[PDB]
């Protein structure tokens, strides 16, 4: 520490500001802060879970779910920014982040645990207040039981440098007969690919029914926030006459509701002694997704022309399929999950979040035209200061997740210099 | 400055040579020049468009469009590479690239020139006339304005990101097939770009029976693309009305607003009443298709009846999304930085004479491999630093992306004050 | 050298465990060796070939190939890590890598001898794999060996392809479930896909008489390179004058000894209409696990019957149309991309080939090891990285290989690593 | 740089003068300087290519073609040194060369490409304006769209020193019948030699024509701009009575035109059942060579003293040639090639060369008599630095080809101690 050194005062206090990135990213930006602020309402149960996206490079901060009697979450909100980055710059990048969870109202009340997980959201095996506990292993990543009215701190630590700028979802010019329609360029380097081998061979075979026989054929974790597309391809074979199939595609959200639902052949006769193609050609824009997607799973109903009492429809089928979240891998854009739980909170008070994010940003072409952009900064040894002190992370006790009063007690031990600026005032 | 930096040198003079970027990226190399050399004819109205691509890794360096009477564009040709690096070599990064754009011939001087780096790709420039340029950034020192022609302008390509990967060419691989016209090429990927479009959210179309069809454009959007790109998604139509045959087509278009490239995505495509009727998108575009610079793409459905007579009243409900990934798309230089160089008031069939070089870190092929030796970059310790300090102090520097050459060649004097021979080396011991 | 330098001890001598890298990709990691042992048996002719990826970010290490009296290679198996890291762990990078390559036992035969090389592409970019042709796959000399005899044995030194690389997923296995038994779902190495793009047909006309059974044809036969899950996307269109044409498509991936590695039926039994676009789309998904030896070429045959039939039929059609041939991570440096080839030749029949090798990991846990695994950012060594520059910029005056005869890089070790020096008074301080 | 070293700065500045070269080759010698001046016509077309041998040790200094509506080369003149060195010395050594094209005339004018190429005219893959660009990867070889105003320098590096006196083609006292009568000492240590098997058993089948069959047996690129030999032979065998060979030579100039036409077997009886021997015993001495030669060919003419309908002429041939240029393996002699393209300069207009030769002499014996020779001036070092000069010959920009512009300034830049000479005036 010498003076300091902007970006790990804006790494470790980014309620201070911006700063660039010391890596080798070296493009022309501006530097931004945009807030996150919300007064969430607690339920019935004094319990919920707030899921929060440390790394996310653009405006999706988080979501919130509240527990409910039957022991199920249900979504309330996404957490966002407070103004749609994507609708003023078109690249992305994430420079420090810090939230604030605390209740601000009573109708004193309860606790808190917390953990960074090193996975995104559906790769969690236990997401309830307790289990949370066990999600790392690294004790500077959880903490446990802190008061509600005292308020933990999310702070935001890095899962790779030199990453490249994201693009936001931005919209892109176009026109269209329809109302509706919405047109973006999308976070795209670095996609992320589930592959599900659905069947090999696998044989269905049950009696008719007047409606058809509904079976779901898998069911598999996954996880999307914004868009997703679905490829590839279902080879189905079978002896019996006039088969009709039926197969949809069901995107799960964290609360195990139904986010979106595709159609992927409806109607669709199968032919006696050759394959049966069932392509999948699925686009899922990320202005569909109204939440966290968990799961994809596929239902597929079989039903036949004719019909009787005992009719045996048979069907056997082979093939995989690839789920393609664009973006996906970016470090941040899922992987890390940051879940801050609450318990015991009386009904109906008011658990405030308060958040600084700052962003390494690219103006869109009509913000281009009032917004300089410039190389950042250069100061060396920023990057080793930097390394040097994420080093020695575990001793310094910086942790992802505080209990506010211990970050703030940290914030005034680490800072100890920012000095004016001696005789330049009287240098010359 | 001390001797100096070889790869600063080749940032700030590019027609001096390649040095390698001294970023992390450490693979065995070897270091290329090509030259760009064009002599571009100058147009009826004496106006027109230079698109260049500073940050191209590989051999398209730029487009040229001459301005028509009808103030539309039409595009001339593309600007190269000297030679087609994908033909020798696999993959590439770019270390440095100038180029300079004047006047040498006029018929039996003329006129001024306006240019603007923008940091974004064609397609997103709201404005490309000769005046508008000069609000495509609010950089001062990626602007210059009303530049003699005969004097001429120089274009220097200033990074977007380091460590950045090494890219593949579109270079050709083995193959065998019955087709003369078979093309089997491995191409940019990574980094890809992707846009998505929903094109129809429960679309009613309603219009009476035409002999021939009824045409509609469903949508138009601006994308970009040089290289290959892929079309994929679904629309799903729903109707009452039986007999109903659907066409579709996909139009990509240039940035002079002539088609490049047109597809067929569903032609005869009977549909049925009460059930979902699918339109699957396969489409693959192959880099050798892609004439000129895409700007936009259009989707056209043609709606005609089996039998048909007077009032008919044709109707079908539409769903879907579809998405144009363009390979390597987002790969910061493939699309992204693009300068332009306007130039009017030029003398019509004068010579617009274009003359660059661009440098490279270059992997041969398979073939050349076994005759071209390879190696880690050169080792510098502060040379990122250095480079990293003068992007730094680039505004208080005056390094430009786009000069009046003039003042680019006092630049170089300026900066360049030290290559020193080599001091006793020649009486050491 | 001063004390050394974690990173370049463990670049240069992988045996001696990781490091991390000190580039600026900054996770919370943690660090792992996997080993590699591998006993080969030496087949009819004495001669083979064992193709190492040596910059791959997970546990495929290489594939054995015998020669045949044909001429032939023969695939043996994968080579792999001793453990399969994609059960364990999600996310990774390779740190470092070495391996050897020695007979261990024989027959009865004094012979016996073994070239190779690194080559800076991928395995069917390789103009020639013979013994004797390996020799020039580079022109780097510190990138080939020739002659060394098997006995002494040869060690392949994997030397960088790029710092700064990101986290790669393994294909690690996801939660599902399924009515089938044989489901896998995997979330596979996707960053960096590498996209082969085919152009299959510009209007390309197909003539040919009637036949009981078709007419068979190979459309395009092209190399490209997979070791894990790809897919191929796009479309072919068709048009024809003829009534009653039916269409048969399947593409065929090809592994490295000209074996169909995977057989998928594209389109069967697919009618022609006369005077309209006949489209035959391209969906097809391999996975992982389907892939039981390196891929070194597509190939897609075309099926054409007639409904009828008779004597003298002509059957044509016109076709248009390109594809795509995504495979997932296969950019990632290391991934496909240097490949080091060791050829052994006159070794005795029935004689062992043993490997034996140390790779070194930067590595994320699964969810379920994440429980009791402690990840943390990389020990800080300034200087570490400029030292790794400084060598690699004079690795030719060096002489750091890729493929040494293991006596002189047994001898490297030493000539280097001159320092480790216990750790002078800590022991007496204070 | 103290001073300076007269070796350098002839070299880098040509237009300076002569300096010996400060390598072993120590023989007594004198130095002089030869100007090449010319002022071409532009042609229909606007565009032409000058040849340059910058090497080339002796008084040829290149070549002119112009381009033609057909796209072909129509060949103009030599361009040669002021005077024919031949005729005044017999040995000659190149020190160092420059040259300048520009524009001196219009009847605002074009552009001009140029390089320089390590291989013989005849190498070239592509001689077009825009294919010069790739005829070397050196960047500092090659030049590009320079204007034709402010002109093109081409500058000679060396390509080996510790280089032979060479042999002047210089006339040798003689007496002969024929007032054409030309007796030469050519260039001839270092030659070069093409081998070519023009036949190995070529079976020839054709029917009867009066006047002949002709074929052209082989076509092969070589150079030569001095005298060359054709040695080897051809055996012909056959089946067929009577067949009479005709076998002709031609030497092909750089724009397709026969330079020179040799009859090599005319009217010749082949036996049946043996070999016909047809040997190649061919002097072409260098004044019949009128523009560099780029190619041979060999032309049989076949023909029958009977003659009918069908009659089926066939033979057998085999064996090989060698061609011999003499001297022509001299770096220099043939070897590196610069190119200097123009186009779009107006027609009419002039493209005016002037150029700086420096040599090594030794005199003919006439001269020799009052031509005083010595051993070259001794300065140590001046060798290290020219090997150090051009060792940092890329760092440095040292070219080949240069926009003239930046020659000059280089020649400024270079070239800042020329210092008259400190107090020897007042030593004492
Ligand atoms: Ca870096």
């Amino acid at each position: 520490t010498q003076q300091i050194v902007p970006f790990i005062r804006s790494l470790l206090m980014p309620t201070t500001g911006p700063a660039s990135i010391p890596d080798d990213t070296l493009e022309k930006h501006t530097l931004r802060s945009e807030t996150s602020t919300y007064n969430l309402t607690v339920g019935d149960t004094g319990s919920g879970l707030i899921v929060f996206f440390p790394g996310f490079p653009g405006s999706i901060v988080g979501a919130h779910y509240t527990l409910q009697g039957n022991g199920n979450y249900k979504f309330d909100q996404m957490l966002l920014t407070a103004q749609n980055l994507p609708a003023s710059y078109n690249y992305c990048r994430l420079v420090s982040r810090s939230l604030t969870v605390r209740s601000s109202t009573l109708p004193l009340n309860g606790t808190i645990n917390a953990v960074t997980f090193q996975g995104s959201l559906s790769e969690l095996t236990d997401v309830s207040y307790n289990g949370l506990m066990s999600a790392t292993a690294n004790i500077n990543d959880k903490i446990g039981n802190v008061l509600v009215g005292e308020g933990v701190t999310v702070l935001s630590l890095p899962t790779s440098y030199d990453l490249g700028y994201v693009r936001l979802g931005d919209p892109i010019p176009a026109i269209g007969l329809d109302p509706k329609m919405v047109a973006t360029c999308d976070s795209s380097d670095r996609p992320r690919v589930y592959t599900i081998t659905a069947a090999d061979d696998y044989q269905f075979s049950s009696q008719y029914q007047p409606g058809g026989v509904t079976i779901t054929l898998f069911s598999a974790n996954i996880d999307a926030i914004t868009s997703l597309s679905v490829g590839g391809e279902l080879v189905f074979r079978t002896s019996v006459h006039g088969l009709v199939l039926g197969a949809t595609i069901y995107l799960i959200g964290f609360d195990g509701t139904t986010v979106i639902t595709r159609a992927v052949a409806a109607n669709n006769g199968l032919t006696t002694g050759t394959d049966n193609l069932m392509p999948f050609n699925l686009v899922i824009p990320t202005n569909e997704i109204t939440q966290p997607i968990t799961s994809i799973k596929l239902e597929i109903v079989t039903s036949k022309s004719g019909g009787q009492a005992g009719d045996q429809m048979s069907w056997s089928a082979r093939g995989s399929l690839a789920v393609t979240i664009h973006g996906g891998n970016y470090p941040g854009a899922l992987r890390p999950v940051t879940l801050v739980a609450y318990e015991r909170v009386a009904t109906g008070s008011v658990v405030t979040v308060a958040g600084v994010s700052n962003f390494e940003l690219i103006p869109n072409p009509e913000l281009a035209k009032n917004l300089v952009t410039e190389y950042g900064r250069f100061d060396p040894g920023a990057m080793n200061y930097t390394k040097l002190i994420l080093s020695e992370r575990d001793r310094l006790g910086i942790k992802t997740v505080w209990p506010t009063r211990e970050y703030t007690d940290f914030r005034e031990y680490f800072m100890e210099v920012a000095d004016l600026n001696s005789p330049l005032k009287i240098a010359g």
